[PDB]
């Protein structure tokens, strides 16, 4: 490989810190008028983290229609994915809303609760099977059924209700548990295998409407994510799987959304998360 070969270059001169902030002075800069307004100063946990108008999420009911959630559509990958920020305690109805009406079967979260002793995302789901959550503003009710806890992530069957029609559907909840508190991973290993069985699941199919990812904000590590899927998706189908050029595929990106991938540890990481994929999907 060359960005095996490239990766060693940058290691090499330390540029990371460069390539990194040649990447933020290039990104998109598209306007952010509705998470702006007055009445949704409340449903933004970051002031700084906005979707852009073009290509945020709407709510359907009969409200106000804003969520902080961009629609992620990669055209050459043939992916979508949304991403959004941690729930808070007066958004996890939206939260819902969204995933009914957006037709997701998967929702990934890259975060715990509570990290380094502060929240960083609502209990946004039940935690015990006979302790249901019902979001009475969008006449939702979820119910866990089962989870599958393991050592760096946990995977929980969701019955999420629609109690307007009665309509069920199962929700697929993939965590990963073991982000460190400070910096990335020393190894990908966890996160790819953590990639993988999210791939493995069906979740990312075209059957169903696009994955819901989350982290807090919505763009770090929630960006590393879907930069390594999108990237591993188009080594496998392009004529020539060097040629992809992962900052390349992170400024179109972040057409998408703003400010994804947060530091250039974890751009770092994105491509040591990429190279090695690729010797996996072998
Ligand atoms: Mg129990």
């Amino acid at each position: 490989h060359e960005m095996e070969k490239e990766f060693e270059q940058i290691d090499k001169s330390g540029s990371w810190a460069a390539i990194y902030q040649d990447i933020r002075h290039e990104a998109s800069d598209f306007p952010c008028r509705v998470a702006k307004l007055p009445k949704n100063k409340n449903r933004n946990r970051y002031r700084d983290v906005s979707p852009f108008d073009h290509s945020r999420i709407k709510l359907h009911q009969e409200d106000n229609d804003y969520i902080n959630a961009s629609l992620i559509k990669m055209e050459e990958a043939q992916r979508s994915y949304i991403l959004t920020q941690g729930p808070l305690p007066n958004t996890c109805g939206h939260f819902w809303e969204m995933v009914w009406e957006q037709k997701s079967r998967g929702v990934v979260m890259l975060n715990r609760v509570m990290e380094k002793g502060s929240l960083k995302c609502a209990q946004y789901w039940p935690q015990k099977e006979e302790k249901e959550m019902i979001f009475e503003d969008t006449n939702l009710k979820l119910t866990l059924i089962s989870e599958d806890i393991k050592s760096y992530y946990t995977v929980r069957q969701l019955e999420l209700e629609n109690l307007t029609t009665q309509e069920t559907r199962e929700i697929l909840h993939f965590h990963y548990t073991t982000w460190p508190d400070f910096g990335v991973p020393e190894s990908p290993a966890s996160f790819l295998n953590f990639l993988f069985k999210v791939r493995e699941s069906g979740s990312l199919s075209p059957e169903h409407g696009p994955v819901v990812v989350h982290c807090s904000a919505g763009i770090g590590r929630s960006g590393t994510f879907c930069l390594a899927d999108t990237c591993l998706l188009l080594m496998d189908k392009r004529k020539d799987p060097s040629s992809v050029d992962i900052k390349k595929v992170l400024l179109e990106m972040r057409k998408f959304r703003m400010g994804l991938i947060q530091t250039a540890d974890q751009l770092r990481f994105s491509y040591l998360a990429v190279i090695e994929g690729a010797k996996f999907i072998m």
